[PDB]
């Protein structure tokens, strides 16, 4: 039983990283899709893990992702312009949760996900 | 600021996948890492989704991810050997759960998953 | 509120006090008081109590769209402890109205404007 | 366990530890009307305290002091009346600052009835 190779980040454009507020834009290609032809689970939530480690980083900090929680709410497609915002909602001394979230290019929401950041030291 | 792309299932090895039980290895290489050299959290939880959808394929159901909590526990390192396993815990009418767990060659828990798939019909 | 009394009698279970603030169309602010049977052997409002808060609150944001729901999974974050007598605002909104699935976000702020927990659940819709 | 016990008992009407040995521990109760909801199933409040402090039951028998950081649940199967509910916990990881316990409710009849995960800050050793 074949499937693809799942690539994330062949692509994107980083319109906003400064203190804990991030916006990263991406197209979705081949190289994103699941077998059925839609943008993988997996694709998604790497977008929105890349991102809470952006605004990690945009804090002037260094850490690993310890938890996360994620939303599918809208299928994203081929060619799908995607737009992904991430925002600290609290910081802490060894953890910080990240809120993100992903829409189209027609505004509408594909997902959402929470991350919860250990905090491994100051870049 | 650059950073790399992220790629999962450059390789990987089916070792088992009936019934609700699904056991796939992988090798973590170069593409698999972060920025700091160690395996992705986008890369894990790629390698946790696709066991997922495995084992609802393996169930005879078409299915779509609709929610996912992960827990990171040890860090996965470049020439890791990591070892898959899902299995589905709860099957419902429209939904599906898999509890999804992924160890490293030392038999030491790498992540922790639990997925809420969303059945979208029945394969042929 | 007698068209939900059955949140009325749950509520007694989960409240020795509230106040809804707000309801409308997939918003519900709720505030309480956190009393000493919210509180755990160290004096802080238990996980439990918490996270009762905010499935309560999911439970009105649900009502107040004018549906029937049940929970299918729930995630939380606990950021700050509550303490005695600490007024709670517990804020949901609907980030989500599918046909077949909702997905609420619930926060709980103290009254010093401080995150106490953040919290997230997937119901699927099961009428009107 | 002094702090254990006080919270069982303000939380629960019933409880039995029928296990409790380094990072695993097994706990009964018997589901009564307090833990129902106004159509007669088991709060979604109830289940997750049931598995929040089966969790802290986990972390104690480690050897150390914690508190909850994050958790998730699923809910599976409904929770009845005079149902007899077996929580396990289990850690999954202990680590230096953090402990992650999956936690697993089932019912009399071997039913999944919830599943949860818990992260917890370890904040010393007790
Ligand atoms: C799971 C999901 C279908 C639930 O649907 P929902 O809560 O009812 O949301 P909506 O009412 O807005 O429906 C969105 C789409 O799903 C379809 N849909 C909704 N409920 C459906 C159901 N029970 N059965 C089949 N299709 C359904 C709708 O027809 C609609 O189709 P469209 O794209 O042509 O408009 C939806 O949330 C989703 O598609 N999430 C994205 C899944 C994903 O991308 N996972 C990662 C890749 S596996
Ligand atoms: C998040 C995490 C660091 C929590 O730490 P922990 O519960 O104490 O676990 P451990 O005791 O086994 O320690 C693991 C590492 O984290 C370090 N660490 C632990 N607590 C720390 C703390 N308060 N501050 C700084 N570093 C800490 C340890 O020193 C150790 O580093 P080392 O391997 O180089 O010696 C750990 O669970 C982890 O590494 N999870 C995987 C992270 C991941 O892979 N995310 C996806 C990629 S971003």
């Amino acid at each position: 039983f074949h499937f693809d190779a799942i690539s994330a980040f062949e692509n994107y454009e980083i319109e906003k990283m400064r203190d804990g507020h991030v916006v990263v834009t991406t197209k979705v290609v081949n190289s994103s899709l699941n077998y059925y032809g839609n943008a993988h689970g997996g694709y998604l939530f790497t977008l929105c893990d890349q991102i809470s480690g952006l605004v990690v980083i945009s804090l002037g900090l260094d850490g690993v992702t310890l938890q996360s929680s994620i939303n599918y709410l809208k299928a994203g497609k081929l060619d799908d312009v995607l737009t992904i915002k991430g925002e600290c909602v609290h910081q802490g001394r060894t953890t910080c949760v990240m809120d993100v979230d992903i829409t189209n290019q027609e505004g509408r929401n594909v997902c959402k996900a929470t991350f919860t950041m250990f905090v491994t030291g100051q870049r």
